[PDB]
């Protein structure tokens, strides 16, 4: 009915893609020809009425490096979220497949793709709030795109929303987030630096030998993730700059984009 509204009868379900915070995600066709991913929102997992109002704004967030929101199926339950389909799945799983034998130029291009999406979001004053390789997707061309931006606000699960919760993204959070719940564009910057570390580590867990509690203490004492073996000193300088103790001293995504482009030219 509405601009944001998709008729579920227009969907053909073809395969299960995975399960996330809101349940199963399937691959399908819209009106027989258009590839889509269909989030089948499990009951009690989402602030549905609030998400519905926000979907209108989220649908207007259009950028080549952002996994596009096509619409919603709300005249029912489970409600569906219809997005752009990405053939190569989750960036985290993609990084961990050692068969790709990624060259450093490919790893930087992944950082660049994410940075371009993040600079676009930053320009619209829209926070991702859960930037990580697990929330990035890869298309059939190996292009990396930012997925599920701003959806964290509609998660009803306290294990995910509490900074002391089991599902909270502790390892991707700056000190001010863990200490005072101070979220800003600079908490996305911090998460982007960690994502750069995940890319250059080929999907290793940040602070792999620590628990969430020990990571929070480590980070609050001014200590940081160290240089991945595949990261040059210039690349490590960029990710490190995201982790300044003072949020205001962290770069913007526009500054990071210029830094990534300069390194691309250097290597
Ligand atoms: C083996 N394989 C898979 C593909 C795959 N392609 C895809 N294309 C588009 C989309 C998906 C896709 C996207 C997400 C999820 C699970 N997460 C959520 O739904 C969700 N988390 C959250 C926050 C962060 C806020 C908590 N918000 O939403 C998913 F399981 C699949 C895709 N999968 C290709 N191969």
């Amino acid at each position: 009915y509405g601009s944001w509204e998709i008729d579920p009868k227009d969907l053909t379900f073809l395969k299960e893609l995975g399960t996330g915070q809101f349940g199963v995600v399937k691959y399908g066709k819209w009106r027989g020809q258009y590839d889509v991913a269909i989030k089948m929102i499990k009951e009690g997992s989402m602030s549905e009425d609030e998400f519905i109002e926000e979907a209108k704004v989220m649908m207007n967030l259009s950028h080549e490096k952002l996994v596009q929101l096509y619409g919603v199926c709300t005249k029912q339950r489970p409600i569906f979220i219809i997005t752009e389909y990405m053939a190569n799945g989750c960036l985290l799983n993609y990084l961990r497949e050692m068969r790709h034998r990624f060259q450093t130029q490919q790893l930087l291009e992944m950082c660049k793709d994410v940075c371009e999406a993040m600079e676009y979001l930053e320009s619209k004053q829209f926070l991702h709030r859960d930037l990580a390789a697990r929330n990035c997707l890869v298309n059939d061309q190996g292009v990396v795109k930012v997925s599920d931006f701003g959806l964290s606000r509609y998660v009803l699960d306290d294990e995910y929303t509490s900074s002391v919760g089991s599902k909270f993204p502790v390892r991707w959070s700056p000190p001010e987030v863990l200490m005072y719940s101070k979220f800003s564009s600079k908490s996305d910057i911090w998460a982007f630096g960690v994502l750069m570390w995940e890319i250059y580590s080929l999907g290793k867990m940040p602070y792999e030998r620590f628990t969430n509690s020990e990571t929070a203490e480590h980070i609050a004492q001014g200590l940081r993730l160290y240089r991945p073996h595949l990261a040059s000193e210039k690349v490590y300088t960029i990710m490190y700059s995201c982790w300044h103790e003072k949020a205001d001293e962290r770069p913007t995504f526009k500054i990071l984009l210029s830094n990534i482009l300069d390194v691309m030219d250097e290597e």
